[PDB]
Protein backbone atom coordinates (compact mmCIF):
# COMPACT_ATOMS: atom_id res chain seq x y z
CA UNK A 1 0.00 0.00 0.00
CA UNK A 2 1.51 3.32 -1.06
CA UNK A 3 2.04 5.74 1.82
CA UNK A 4 2.91 9.24 0.63
CA UNK A 5 5.44 11.17 2.70
CA UNK A 6 4.44 14.83 2.92
CA UNK A 7 6.05 17.87 4.61
CA UNK A 8 5.39 18.05 8.34
CA UNK A 9 3.37 21.03 9.58
CA UNK A 10 1.45 21.75 12.77
CA UNK A 11 -1.80 21.98 10.77
CA UNK A 12 -1.44 18.51 9.27
CA UNK A 13 -0.05 16.95 12.45
CA UNK A 14 -2.39 18.48 15.08
CA UNK A 15 -4.68 15.44 15.33
CA UNK A 16 -1.70 13.19 16.08
CA UNK A 17 0.40 15.40 18.31
CA UNK A 18 2.39 18.62 18.50
CA UNK A 19 5.11 19.89 16.18
CA UNK A 20 7.95 21.43 18.21
CA UNK A 21 9.32 24.39 16.26
CA UNK A 22 9.59 28.21 16.29
CA UNK A 23 8.58 29.12 12.73
CA UNK A 24 5.57 31.47 12.75
CA UNK A 25 4.86 30.55 16.40
CA UNK A 26 3.80 33.02 19.10
CA UNK A 27 6.43 34.01 21.66
CA UNK A 28 6.97 36.27 24.66
CA UNK A 29 9.71 38.89 24.75
CA UNK A 30 11.68 38.26 27.96
CA UNK A 31 15.22 35.97 25.18
CA UNK A 32 12.24 35.01 23.03
CA UNK A 33 10.14 32.34 24.72
CA UNK A 34 8.22 30.20 22.24
CA UNK A 35 5.82 28.79 24.80
CA UNK A 36 3.66 25.69 25.05
CA UNK A 37 4.90 23.97 21.91
CA UNK A 38 4.06 20.56 23.37
CA UNK A 39 2.25 19.10 26.37
CA UNK A 40 3.96 16.19 28.11
CA UNK A 41 1.49 13.94 29.94
CA UNK A 42 2.60 10.72 31.62
CA UNK A 43 0.12 8.79 33.77
CA UNK A 44 0.10 5.41 35.54
CA UNK A 45 2.24 7.12 38.18
CA UNK A 46 5.26 6.86 35.88
CA UNK A 47 8.24 9.21 35.83
CA UNK A 48 8.91 11.74 33.09
CA UNK A 49 12.41 10.93 31.91
CA UNK A 50 14.78 12.60 29.49
CA UNK A 51 16.92 10.35 27.33
CA UNK A 52 18.81 10.39 24.03
CA UNK A 53 18.20 7.86 21.29
CA UNK A 54 21.05 7.61 18.80
CA UNK A 55 19.48 6.19 15.65
CA UNK A 56 21.15 4.78 12.57
CA UNK A 57 19.89 6.16 9.24
CA UNK A 58 17.52 3.95 7.24
CA UNK A 59 18.09 3.52 3.51
CA UNK A 60 15.53 3.75 0.69
CA UNK A 61 13.26 2.13 -0.14
CA UNK A 62 11.45 2.12 3.21
CA UNK A 63 8.61 -0.24 4.08
CA UNK A 64 6.71 -0.64 7.36
CA UNK A 65 4.25 -3.26 8.58
CA UNK A 66 3.46 -2.40 12.19
CA UNK A 67 2.93 0.54 14.53
CA UNK A 68 3.33 1.01 18.28
CA UNK A 69 1.54 3.20 20.79
CA UNK A 70 1.94 4.44 24.34
CA UNK A 71 -1.57 4.22 25.85
CA UNK A 72 -0.79 6.12 29.04
CA UNK A 73 1.78 8.71 28.02
CA UNK A 74 3.12 11.12 25.41
CA UNK A 75 6.45 10.67 23.64
CA UNK A 76 8.58 13.47 22.24
CA UNK A 77 11.58 13.28 19.92
CA UNK A 78 13.67 16.33 19.05
CA UNK A 79 16.79 16.00 16.84
CA UNK A 80 19.88 17.55 18.39
CA UNK A 81 21.79 18.79 15.33
CA UNK A 82 19.09 20.09 12.97
CA UNK A 83 18.51 16.74 11.26
CA UNK A 84 15.57 15.85 9.05
CA UNK A 85 13.62 12.73 9.99
CA UNK A 86 10.53 10.77 9.01
CA UNK A 87 7.47 10.00 11.10
CA UNK A 88 4.43 7.78 10.53
CA UNK A 89 1.24 8.24 12.55
CA UNK A 90 -2.27 6.86 12.78
CA UNK A 91 -5.29 7.33 15.01
CA UNK A 92 -7.73 4.61 16.02
CA UNK A 93 -9.04 3.62 19.45
CA UNK A 94 -8.39 -0.13 19.24
CA UNK A 95 -6.21 -0.32 16.14
CA UNK A 96 -4.71 1.91 13.43
CA UNK A 97 -7.44 3.70 11.48
CA UNK A 98 -5.94 3.44 7.98
CA UNK A 99 -7.93 6.42 6.71
CA UNK A 100 -5.88 8.50 9.15
CA UNK A 101 -2.53 6.84 8.43
CA UNK A 102 -0.02 9.47 7.29
CA UNK A 103 3.73 9.92 6.86
CA UNK A 104 5.67 13.14 7.27
CA UNK A 105 9.20 14.34 6.70
CA UNK A 106 10.52 17.22 8.83
CA UNK A 107 12.41 20.33 7.72
CA UNK A 108 15.34 20.00 10.11
CA UNK A 109 13.98 22.61 12.51
CA UNK A 110 11.22 20.45 14.00
CA UNK A 111 10.65 17.93 16.74
CA UNK A 112 7.44 16.01 17.48
CA UNK A 113 5.42 14.98 20.53
CA UNK A 114 2.99 12.11 19.94
CA UNK A 115 -0.26 12.53 21.87
CA UNK A 116 -1.03 9.66 24.21
CA UNK A 117 -2.51 6.55 22.57
CA UNK A 118 -1.49 7.68 19.07
CA UNK A 119 0.00 5.05 16.78
CA UNK A 120 3.46 5.63 15.32
CA UNK A 121 6.43 3.73 13.93
CA UNK A 122 9.51 2.85 16.02
CA UNK A 123 12.28 5.45 15.90
CA UNK A 124 14.69 5.55 12.94
CA UNK A 125 16.93 8.22 11.37
CA UNK A 126 17.21 9.78 7.89
CA UNK A 127 20.39 10.13 5.78
CA UNK A 128 22.62 10.29 8.86
CA UNK A 129 23.10 9.04 12.42
CA UNK A 130 20.88 11.28 14.52
CA UNK A 131 20.67 11.89 18.26
CA UNK A 132 17.06 12.45 19.39
CA UNK A 133 16.40 14.16 22.70
CA UNK A 134 13.59 12.00 24.05
CA UNK A 135 10.94 12.79 26.66
CA UNK A 136 8.63 9.98 27.79
CA UNK A 137 8.07 7.50 30.63
CA UNK A 138 10.56 4.92 31.87
CA UNK A 139 8.72 -1.29 27.40
CA UNK A 140 4.98 -0.96 28.01
CA UNK A 141 3.57 -0.10 24.59
CA UNK A 142 1.00 -1.77 22.35
CA UNK A 143 2.24 -3.27 19.09
CA UNK A 144 -0.07 -3.88 16.14
CA UNK A 145 0.71 -4.90 12.57
CA UNK A 146 -0.76 -3.22 9.49
CA UNK A 147 -0.66 -4.11 5.79
CA UNK A 148 2.80 -3.51 4.31
CA UNK A 149 3.25 0.16 3.47
CA UNK A 150 5.61 1.40 0.78
CA UNK A 151 6.70 4.91 1.76
CA UNK A 152 6.82 7.21 -1.26
CA UNK A 153 8.88 10.38 -1.36
CA UNK A 154 8.35 11.47 -4.98
CA UNK A 155 5.44 13.76 -5.96
CA UNK B 1 34.77 38.28 43.23
CA UNK B 2 36.07 36.28 40.26
CA UNK B 3 33.95 33.21 39.54
CA UNK B 4 36.05 30.83 37.44
CA UNK B 5 34.05 28.97 34.78
CA UNK B 6 35.08 25.31 34.65
CA UNK B 7 34.28 22.43 32.26
CA UNK B 8 30.89 20.88 32.91
CA UNK B 9 30.92 17.22 33.98
CA UNK B 10 28.28 14.98 35.54
CA UNK B 11 30.39 14.30 38.63
CA UNK B 12 30.82 18.03 39.33
CA UNK B 13 27.22 18.94 38.48
CA UNK B 14 25.40 16.04 40.18
CA UNK B 15 24.70 18.02 43.36
CA UNK B 16 22.81 20.66 41.35
CA UNK B 17 21.13 18.63 38.65
CA UNK B 18 21.97 16.32 35.80
CA UNK B 19 23.98 16.68 32.65
CA UNK B 20 22.17 15.49 29.54
CA UNK B 21 24.80 13.80 27.34
CA UNK B 22 25.83 10.46 25.76
CA UNK B 23 29.59 10.40 26.48
CA UNK B 24 30.51 7.39 28.62
CA UNK B 25 26.85 6.88 29.59
CA UNK B 26 25.16 3.49 29.85
CA UNK B 27 22.75 2.62 27.06
CA UNK B 28 20.52 -0.16 25.78
CA UNK B 29 21.12 -1.69 22.37
CA UNK B 30 17.82 -1.44 20.47
CA UNK B 31 19.23 2.38 18.05
CA UNK B 32 21.30 3.09 21.15
CA UNK B 33 19.08 4.30 23.97
CA UNK B 34 20.95 6.43 26.51
CA UNK B 35 18.36 6.12 29.25
CA UNK B 36 17.41 8.18 32.28
CA UNK B 37 19.79 11.07 31.71
CA UNK B 38 17.50 13.39 33.67
CA UNK B 39 14.33 13.17 35.77
CA UNK B 40 11.64 15.80 35.27
CA UNK B 41 9.86 16.58 38.53
CA UNK B 42 6.96 19.03 38.44
CA UNK B 43 4.86 19.82 41.49
CA UNK B 44 1.22 20.91 41.66
CA UNK B 45 0.65 20.16 37.97
CA UNK B 46 -0.01 16.89 36.15
CA UNK B 47 1.79 17.86 32.95
CA UNK B 48 5.17 19.15 31.81
CA UNK B 49 5.61 21.80 29.12
CA UNK B 50 8.00 21.84 26.18
CA UNK B 51 9.09 25.22 24.82
CA UNK B 52 12.00 26.81 22.96
CA UNK B 53 13.88 29.79 24.36
CA UNK B 54 15.87 31.67 21.72
CA UNK B 55 18.53 33.44 23.76
CA UNK B 56 20.87 36.26 22.89
CA UNK B 57 24.55 35.95 23.83
CA UNK B 58 25.75 37.65 27.00
CA UNK B 59 27.82 40.82 26.77
CA UNK B 60 31.35 40.14 28.01
CA UNK B 61 32.77 40.77 30.51
CA UNK B 62 29.81 39.01 32.11
CA UNK B 63 29.04 40.02 35.69
CA UNK B 64 26.18 38.48 37.68
CA UNK B 65 24.49 39.65 40.86
CA UNK B 66 21.49 37.39 41.42
CA UNK B 67 20.20 33.83 41.04
CA UNK B 68 16.70 32.41 40.55
CA UNK B 69 15.10 29.13 41.58
CA UNK B 70 11.95 27.14 40.88
CA UNK B 71 10.53 25.48 44.02
CA UNK B 72 7.77 23.81 42.00
CA UNK B 73 9.90 22.05 39.43
CA UNK B 74 13.01 21.00 37.58
CA UNK B 75 14.07 22.96 34.51
CA UNK B 76 15.94 21.52 31.54
CA UNK B 77 17.75 23.37 28.76
CA UNK B 78 19.22 21.63 25.73
CA UNK B 79 20.81 23.59 22.87
CA UNK B 80 19.44 22.59 19.46
CA UNK B 81 22.49 23.08 17.25
CA UNK B 82 25.34 21.74 19.38
CA UNK B 83 26.12 25.12 20.90
CA UNK B 84 28.32 25.63 23.92
CA UNK B 85 26.69 27.51 26.79
CA UNK B 86 27.33 28.63 30.36
CA UNK B 87 25.49 27.85 33.59
CA UNK B 88 25.79 29.09 37.17
CA UNK B 89 24.46 27.07 40.10
CA UNK B 90 24.22 27.11 43.87
CA UNK B 91 22.45 25.15 46.60
CA UNK B 92 20.83 26.67 49.68
CA UNK B 93 17.41 26.14 51.22
CA UNK B 94 16.89 29.73 52.37
CA UNK B 95 19.39 31.81 50.39
CA UNK B 96 22.16 30.84 47.97
CA UNK B 97 24.93 29.00 49.84
CA UNK B 98 28.04 30.66 48.35
CA UNK B 99 30.28 27.74 49.37
CA UNK B 100 28.36 25.82 46.72
CA UNK B 101 28.46 28.49 44.01
CA UNK B 102 29.93 27.18 40.76
CA UNK B 103 30.03 28.17 37.08
CA UNK B 104 30.33 25.67 34.23
CA UNK B 105 30.81 25.83 30.46
CA UNK B 106 29.53 22.96 28.31
CA UNK B 107 31.32 21.14 25.48
CA UNK B 108 28.57 21.53 22.88
CA UNK B 109 27.21 18.03 23.36
CA UNK B 110 25.52 18.70 26.70
CA UNK B 111 22.22 19.94 28.01
CA UNK B 112 21.36 20.40 31.71
CA UNK B 113 18.42 19.70 33.99
CA UNK B 114 18.48 21.81 37.15
CA UNK B 115 17.09 19.88 40.10
CA UNK B 116 14.00 21.34 41.71
CA UNK B 117 14.71 24.30 44.02
CA UNK B 118 18.33 24.74 42.88
CA UNK B 119 19.55 28.29 42.33
CA UNK B 120 20.76 29.22 38.87
CA UNK B 121 21.20 32.23 36.64
CA UNK B 122 18.49 33.33 34.21
CA UNK B 123 19.22 31.90 30.78
CA UNK B 124 21.58 33.56 28.32
CA UNK B 125 23.50 32.22 25.32
CA UNK B 126 27.24 32.03 24.71
CA UNK B 127 28.82 33.80 21.72
CA UNK B 128 25.85 33.35 19.36
CA UNK B 129 22.06 33.33 19.49
CA UNK B 130 21.04 29.86 20.63
CA UNK B 131 17.71 28.02 20.66
CA UNK B 132 17.26 26.01 23.87
CA UNK B 133 14.74 23.19 23.95
CA UNK B 134 13.15 23.80 27.35
CA UNK B 135 11.39 21.31 29.62
CA UNK B 136 9.72 22.65 32.77
CA UNK B 137 6.46 23.57 34.54
CA UNK B 138 5.91 26.37 32.04
CA UNK B 139 5.42 33.22 38.35
CA UNK B 140 6.54 30.82 41.08
CA UNK B 141 10.18 31.90 40.77
CA UNK B 142 12.30 32.99 43.75
CA UNK B 143 15.07 35.52 43.15
CA UNK B 144 17.89 36.37 45.57
CA UNK B 145 20.89 38.67 45.35
CA UNK B 146 24.48 37.44 45.59
CA UNK B 147 27.80 39.29 45.86
CA UNK B 148 28.87 40.68 42.48
CA UNK B 149 30.58 37.78 40.68
CA UNK B 150 32.80 38.26 37.63
CA UNK B 151 32.72 35.23 35.33
CA UNK B 152 36.22 34.36 34.16
CA UNK B 153 36.99 31.96 31.32
CA UNK B 154 39.96 30.42 29.52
Amino acid sequence: MKLQVLPLSQEAFSAYGDVIETQQRDFFHIVERYHDLALVEILEQDCTLISINRAQPANLPLTIHELERHPLGTQAFIPMKGEVFVVVVALGDDKPDLSTLRAFITNGEQGVNYHRNVWHHPLFAWQRVTDFLTIDRGDNCDVESIPEQELCFAL
